[PDB]
């Protein structure tokens, strides 16, 4: 049915483009809606001024949900109360709500859905066991990950064929990519599992300090350097 449902304003903020290109949204007016949240899919309906949304009515459009960050953006340079979704496909949207507390709300409930959703992928009744657990296989991942591109950057310069040398450069740069949609995945599920156990969400600042120079880069043309902006250019590389 209906999971959480509010009036916002919203603005797009990033849009994927061909050849896995994230771009900044044109500069533009914020517009109001009643959003819908069902299933993992925010619903979106406009006012026709006189009676009010229901079951029956039919919404202007729909943004997939599922596998989504959200981030509170209090440093927004204008408007309180914003918040940032990010998608799995590289598109991002800003909203704004009332307060700090339905704020929260609207990151728990998105969240919340966005586990069920990882659940029921895997099959399993227990959804928290489910995030721990892929939590465990993310960090075992990164761990080894983390391993061999240190052995290869060592081996770097013991190396002499040129050819091999190549080789485990272009390993390095798979590893390092590696590790940012790893980084990712785990600060994602780490927000699910925050917002199931009512704890406090993954500090943004660590996550960024594991964005790559390409990817430092590619924030700096988008205009943006956040976890938001992080998550649409690894999410657009899938
Ligand atoms: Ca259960
Ligand atoms: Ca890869």
């Amino acid at each position: 049915t209906v999971r959480k449902a509010g009036a916002l304003a919203v603005k797009n903020f990033l849009v994927h483009k061909k050849n896995k290109k994230v771009e900044s949204a044109t500069r533009r007016k914020w517009k109001h809606y009643w959003v819908s949240l069902k299933g993992c899919t925010l619903f979106f309906y406009e006012s026709d001024g006189r009676s009010g949304i229901d079951h029956n009515s039919i919404p202007k459009h729909a943004v997939w949900v599922e596998n989504s960050i959200v981030q509170a953006v209090p440093e927004h340079p204008k408007k309180d109360f914003v918040f940032c979704l990010s998608n799995s496909l590289g598109d991002a949207f800003l909203f704004q709500t009332t307060s700090q507390t339905e704020l929260e709300n609207w990151i728990t409930a998105i969240h919340s859905a966005c586990a069920t959703a990882v659940a029921r992928h895997h099959h399993k009744e227990d959804t928290l066991r489910l995030l721990k657990s892929e939590i465990k296989k993310l960090e075992q991942k990164i761990d080894m990950d983390e391993k061999l591109k240190k052995m290869g950057e060592l081996q770097l310069s013991s190396v002499t064929d040129s050819k091999a040398a190549a080789t485990i450069l272009d390993q390095i740069f798979v590893w390092e990519q590696n590790l940012e949609q790893f980084q990712m995945d785990l600060f994602r599920f780490r927000c699910y599992l925050a917002s199931l156990q009512g704890g406090e969400l993954p500090n943004p600042k660590r996550l960024l300090a594991f964005a790559s120079r390409p990817t430092k880069v590619a924030m700096g043309r988008l205009g943006i350097f956040s976890v938001s902006s992080f998550h649409a250019l690894v999410a657009a590389r899938t």
